[PDB]
């Protein structure tokens, strides 16, 4: 065959002129690797194999390093007529084969707007091209392949000898390496082909197989050759509506080989040698070079309009983590960066959350954060959308084969599936990422793509789609990261289900492959880390593996100390290991003959035949990681030694990644790199991180550059940075370190300066989050008063106040004349007021207060929810607001204060000053509320003046600010029957919180204070899905069932309703109103499936809140005094059956009214207030009385029935023991006559009046004696029953027991002391009763009382 030679300094490649084929590679040393030794001239186009003849190919040697081929590819019958241009180039030990041009003689190209290109060239390949091959006739001929596996128990690798029996045909792999006759090679291709995988729960580029292995007979030997899998060129796709499109290539077809000798110099030639060479030709994920610097990964979360984490708070948190890690690199994923938060506004990528501070604050956070080595990225979704999103349209909607919506998940709103193919082919998604690019410029590091590969956008989401998705992202300068462990093998640098080891179990983690991890460990956080309960790959991997925790609200995670502890336990050593590239990996226990890995490398002269990995950097530094034993039953299987240039830098067992068992690992890791591009730092900046799991004393050999030092400087790392400095002597290049358990230390050669941190930049105050330690109360905040101010809490630090104290700070950078809202988180445990005040000079611009906090925090993503223990195992943190105009003098000051001298605490956190246009609060002259209006158009955050209640416990609450996007958010679009927005752009929305039987949301006194005794007109616009499913709740103090006044609301589905009521302020100033979920089932109107959710039959929308104080009729002192008499005359006699707290509330109220009435110099205003407070007290006591009368009537009913359980349930729920009806019959009377001994004894123990009588003068003893209940009569006399008690006739329980003729009951009561002299109105004794009836048996016991 006629050939030509391409030359480099490393090899000579003999190539055929009749086809782009290699005959052989001859290296400088004379070693040879074969190409395609046979006459194979096949080209596949659209699945049709065409064999080329001599006249179908033209050749041209361009230079000594390049040749060009022109391929005439025609099949008239199969509609193929193409001209393919192939380039072969050589450099060093690499050969590249590129398709540089594709000409189609059967088309004019792709029609405008990605229209269908008829006879388009969709696929292209060179079947059995064998660019590199090995033969069974060669010394140590072998194949090594890798396929995708997310399963910890199933490796993705194959390792086998190439023999005469080896028979393969287009066997597809992610990676493929052939070795033989002292040379090795891997084949790289940019093919987007999807094929064979070991294990993956999703698509989304998990199945990308780019190499094809095929055997052929090469004379008397079997030859195994490598070819590229097919490439896509102009691919024709169909969307959910049946519309077809043709989309151009992501890139032109490209492939390469890199010929290796014994690269790691270990005396053998295998895939590892090929893998070292392969790194020079392989694709590298965009920005994969920064991956080793990303030590601190975490999520900063925002959800449901709450603004739990505004961008400038996230920046303070970056500075806290920077101090605690001594400036290690960070990667913060902003989950809910856009619109109203997480799983809101998808897919509006360019809509940055206005309530977080918008694009302005996001850019400030990214720009400033980068100075601390912190990278930022956003969570996006390209599979699900909500009606509120501006991108929402009929074209975007994914539809099923029947024409209906492809529904997603319902939570805040109903998610609808995005038509993935439409989104790509129309240029829609690329334009939405462009919207984001305009907002962030070049400040943002990465994109985090959620759910991609789970088939929500289409049944495909293949490697071709994922390749195009990753390109749109990389094109904007963004690093690619995604959700699923197996997803996007080609371009992703991080998988959430790989780095967060807790999710999905052992079958759904990161990439379980020795080949993939050997090649790319340093480029991704997509592997298997320690999580021993999964076993296999997850049991102490030598390379570690990212273990991700959070503290900023993601899944309620708000534990900072655990976050930091975990960074040092797993992530510091994982990241240190990623600064080196794998060069050798022997004795892998996961690979056996049974799982298809008989030829896997097994050296008994390395680490006793146990697992070992060697890694190297471009500076010749060597890292060696060794496993103690390859037996999982041995204690040494989890033992790992790490050496750096032959010196031990880490030893022992890590604390289990699943949090199940603490370890003993200690390390002294040299951190030689900067937190930016990872370049080597200078000598004065070189440092060592020290960690000791169990704590104690360890001795280490310092690195070579430290061997002549006399001493080192050791600093303990905290949330304040470098503390407790120690000078440690160096003897013979060694150091002894004493360490507390699980405590980070940093070692320097000399004195090291503290990292400079200016807290709360752009926040208008210094240290708004109280992160500056105790010192913050000295030069940032000024403290005054007899009381005390402390920075308290070992997690999220807060300001704690006790006694009479004020904490002040000057406000900076305010725009003169502009409107601002200032809010602060407040938890008040004191009865004394806690306040927030803005002053200019001395003048008060705005002020607000809270008494004892009455509402617990149920916001899961928030830093101080009721699961975080602010004090006493609870948290009452709620945002307290002030609205003011920035003064013209530019002098403004905030003051946080506690007024009373009591010892109870008040907590404050997160002082937020934000530009805000809300102006719906009007006051009276005395500073009390005149009116409050809200259309929710200018809310700084949350559902203010309401606060979320406990209907779902601590949750990502299904309550938020709904957004207008007509016609989609309106009633009538699809199966939707309710409007999301009543008027304007925003309303308050509740999604499906039906049949809870509890409070959903409520006002609190710090948001809307209802003055004691004052009357208010409350009105709002609403939309409710069904009749009586939701109600208006009115209460005083902390919500409690039974104490609440409920008004059921009627159905207002698609048509806005009006709600109006009057509210009278409770005596303690703690009155409130809200929305309550009843027990009543919604009317789903015959809807099925998602239509029950989307319809709105179970939802509640509120808007246009209006609260107005109603003027009261003026009262005199006489009127108020008389009202005191009336109230006392009604309730003074009702102390017995009334709670000890209810009697206290009543007494406190009477005291309050008397103080107003009797003050020297009291006015009409005081007399009106005193009278009104008593009127409010009356209605409160009366409502409580009807609820007690309800319980009493049910207790008298259960006394008759005889059920102890329902008698005890009612008594425990507050039932009156001595409760009598219209005829004066108590439950002790009823239980005694029926004879329920278990109830009689329960009632007597509870304090029931044993002497109690009805309108007939009958006591429970009279009733029990006539009925003849011996056991009941016994216990009554033992509890103090009146033995000689009489009725309206004069019958003692002796007379009645004789009338009924009870032989055993008469004798029992006589023994105790029942009178025999007793006579009724007729003057009849027991002598007359015994002689009247036909039985003389009674006359025998009476003649044994007195003998006649
Ligand atoms: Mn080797
Ligand atoms: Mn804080
Ligand atoms: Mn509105
Ligand atoms: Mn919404």
């Amino acid at each position: 065959v006629a050939s030509e030679t391409l030359k480099t300094k490393k090899m000579e490649v003999q190539i055929k002129k009749n086809f782009p084929s290699v005959l052989q590679y001859t290296m400088t040393d004379g070693k040879v690797m074969y190409g395609q030794s046979k006459d194979v001239r096949t080209v596949e186009i659209n699945g049709t194999n065409i064999e080329l003849g001599d006249d179908d190919v033209t050749f041209k040697k361009v230079s000594d390093t390049e040749a060009t081929y022109t391929l005439k590819v025609k099949d008239e019958a199969k509609k193929i007529d193409a001209v393919i241009t192939v380039q072969i180039t050589v450099k060093a030990n690499q050969l590249h084969l590129n398709v540089t041009k594709i000409k189609n003689n059967l088309s004019e190209g792709i029609p405008e707007g990605n229209g269908v290109e008829e006879n388009a060239i969709q696929t292209l390949s060179f079947p059995n091209q064998s660019l590199v091959s090995v033969r069974s006739s060669q010394e140590n001929a072998q194949f090594t392949g890798a396929r995708m596996s997310s399963n910890t128990q199933k490796p993705g690798d194959t390792n086998f000898a190439v023999t005469e029996d080896t028979n393969v045909t287009d066997s597809d792999y992610t990676y493929g390496f052939i070795s033989g006759a002292g040379l090795s090679a891997g084949l790289w291709s940019n093919s987007e082909h999807d094929g064979t995988y070991v294990a993956a729960p999703v698509r989304g580029g998990s199945q990308n197989t780019r190499v094809y292995a095929t055997t052929q007979q090469t004379g008397d030997a079997t030859s195994l050759g490598l070819a590229s899998a097919p490439w896509y060129y102009h691919r024709t796709v169909t969307d959910s509506k049946g519309k077809k499109y043709t989309v151009a290539e992501t890139a032109l077809p490209q492939m390469a080989v890199a010929i290796a000798g014994d690269e790691n110099e270990d005396g053998a030639v295998n895939w590892q040698d090929g893998a070292i060479a392969y790194r020079d030709i392989m694709n590298n994920p965009y920005k994969s070079e920064e991956v080793p610097e990303l030590v601190a990964w975490r999520i900063a979360m925002n959800f449901g309009s709450q603004a739990q984490n505004p961008f400038l708070t996230t920046l303070d948190n970056v500075k806290k983590v920077a101090l605690n890690t001594d400036g290690l690199g960070q990667s913060v994923l902003l989950k809910g960066y856009g619109n109203e938060g997480h799983d809101s506004g998808h897919p509006d990528y360019g809509d940055i959350g206005q309530r977080l501070g918008g694009a302005d604050d996001m850019n400030t956070m990214m720009e400033e954060g980068s100075k601390y080595g912190a990278r930022f990225g956003v969570h996006v979704n390209a599979s699900e959308m909500y009606p509120e999103a501006k991108a929402f349209s009929e074209d975007m909607v994914r539809r099923n084969s029947a024409g209906g919506l492809s529904y997603g998940w319902n939570w805040l709103d109903q998610g609808v599936g995005i038509d993935g193919i439409y989104d790509l082919a129309s240029g829609s998604r690329v334009s939405r990422f462009a919207d984001l690019s305009k907002e962030v410029g070049d400040n943002m590091d990465f994109i985090y793509l959620d759910v991609w590969g789970n088939l929500t956008s289409s049944g495909s989401e293949d490697s071709w789609e994922t390749r195009k998705m990753s390109k749109m992202i990389n094109d904007n300068g963004w690093r690619m990261t995604t959700e699923w462990g197996s997803g996007n093998e080609y371009d992703s640098t991080f998988q959430h289900w790989a780095a967060d080891l807790t999710y999905g179990g052992y079958t759904s983690k990161g990439e379980n492959s020795e080949v993939m991890r050997f090649l790319r460990n340093h480029q991704k956080d997509s592997w298997v880390g320690d999580y021993p309960q999964y076993g296999g790959a997850a049991n102490a991997p030598l390379l570690g593996g990212y273990n991700m925790k959070d503290f900023e609200g993601w899944q309620g995670r708000n534990d900072y100390a655990a976050y930091i502890k975990n960074l040092y336990t797993h992530d510091v050593s994982t990241k240190f290991i990623q600064h080196f590239k794998v060069t050798r990996w022997v004795n892998n226990p996961l690979l056996t003959a049974d799982n298809g890995n008989a030829a896997a490398v097994s050296d008994p002269n390395t680490n006793n035949g146990n697992e070992q990995i060697t890694l190297k950097d471009s500076n010749g530094n060597v890292v060696v990681v060794s496993r103690g034993s390859n037996d999982t039953s041995s204690a040494a299987y989890r033992q790992r030694t790490i050496t750096f240039n032959g010196v031990k830098v880490a030893s022992g067992v890590v604390s289990a990644g699943d949090g199940s068992a603490t370890g003993d690992e200690s390390y002294l890791l040299p951190w030689m790199w900067d937190s930016f591009t990872g370049k080597l730092v200078k000598d004065s900046e070189q440092k060592l991180y020290h960690w000791n799991t169990k704590g104690g004393t360890t001795t280490w050999t310092l690195p070579d550059s430290w061997k002549n030092l006399s001493s080192v400087k050791v600093y303990q790392l905290t949330d304040q940075g470098k503390t407790n400095c120690q000078t440690v002597a160096v003897s013979g290049g060694k150091v002894t370190l004493t360490a507390d358990a699980e405590t980070p230390y940093v070692v320097y050669k000399g004195c090291a300066k503290q990292i400079q941190v200016n807290w709360s930049e752009g926040m208008h105050v210094v240290d708004a989050g109280f992160n500056g330690g105790s010192n913050t109360l000295t030069c940032n905040w000024t403290v005054s008063g007899s009381g005390k101010a402390e920075v308290e809490g070992d997690n999220n630090a807060m300001l704690r106040l006790t006694g009479k104290v004020d904490v002040s700070q000057r406000l900076t950078d305010l725009k003169a004349g502009q409107k601002y809202a200032l809010y602060v988180g407040v938890d008040n445990r004191s009865t004394g007021d806690a306040s927030v005040t803005v002053t200019s000079g001395g003048k008060v611009l705005a002020t607000n207060s809270t008494g004892k906090s009455i509402a617990k925090n149920y916001i899961k993503a928030y830093g101080h929810n009721t699961n975080s223990n602010t004090e006493n195992g609870s948290s009452y943190f709620q945002n307290m607001y002030v609205f003011f105009t920035a003064p013209e003098n530019g002098d403004a000051t905030v003051t946080l204060s506690h007024k009373s001298t009591d010892g109870a605490h008040t907590y404050f956190d997160d002082v937020r000053i934000v530009e805000n246009q809300y102006s719906g609060i009007t006051y009276e002259k005395d500073g009390t509320l005149k009116s409050l209006t809200n259309g929710f158009e200018n809310n700084a955050q949350g559902i203010w003046p309401f606060v979320v209640s406990g209907s779902e416990g601590v949750e990502d609450n299904r309550i938020h600010l709904s957004e207008l996007h007509a016609p989609f958010t309106r009633a009538g679009w699809d199966v939707k029957k309710m409007d999301d927005v009543l008027d304007g752009t925003w309303s308050v929305k509740v999604n499906g919180l039906t049949q809870k039987g509890t409070l959903v949301y409520q006002t609190i006194p710090q948001n809307v204070k209802f003055e004691a005794g004052a009357k208010y007109k409350v009105s709002f616009d609403y939309q409710s899905g069904s009749d009586d499913i939701y109600a208006i709740a009115v209460g005083q103090g902390e919500y409690s069932a039974g104490s609440v006044k409920l008004t059921n609301l009627k159905k207002a589905l698609g048509e806005t309703g009006k709600a109006e009521f009057e509210l009278t302020g409770g005596c303690n100033g703690d009155s409130w109103f809200g929305i309550y979920s009843t027990a009543t089932a919604p009317d789903l109107q015959g809807s099925t499936g998602n239509a029950q959710d989307f319809g709105g039959y179970k939802d509640f929308v509120l808007d246009n809140l209006k609260i107005e104080r109603i003027e009261s009729q003026t009262r005199t002192k006489a009127e108020a005094q008389d009202k005191v008499k009336e109230i006392r005359g009604k309730y003074d006699s009702k102390r017995a059956c009334l709670s000890d707290a209810a009697w206290q509330q009543y007494q406190d109220c009477l005291v309050k009214a008397r103080v107003l009435i009797n003050k020297n110099g009291a006015t009409a205003e005081d007399f009106t207030k005193a009278y009104d407070i008593l009127v409010a007290l009356d209605e409160y006591m009366k409502k409580a009385e009807r609820k007690l009368k309800d319980l009493d009537r049910k207790l008298l009913e259960a006394a008759r029935a005889g059920q102890d359980d329902e008698v005890r349930i009612l008594m425990a729920n507050g039932a009156c023991v001595n409760a009598a009806d219209d005829v004066g019959v108590t439950p002790l009377h009823l239980a005694a006559q029926r004879g329920h001994l278990e109830i009689v004894e329960v009632l007597l123990k509870c304090g029931a009046d044993v002497n109690a009588a009805d309108l007939w003068g009958q006591t429970p003893l009279h009733l029990a004696a006539t009925a003849g209940h011996l056991e009941i009569v016994e216990v009554l006399l033992c509890n103090g029953a009146d033995v000689n008690a009489r009725d309206n006739i004069g019958h003692t329980p002796l007379h009645l027991a004789a009338w009924a003729g009870h032989l055993e009951i008469v004798e029992v009561l006589l023994k105790y002391g029942a009178d025999v002299c007793a006579q009724d109105k007729f003057g009849k004794t027991a002598f007359d009763i015994s002689i009247d009836n036909g039985n003389e048996d009674l006359a025998e016991i009476l003649q044994k009382a007195c003998k006649l």
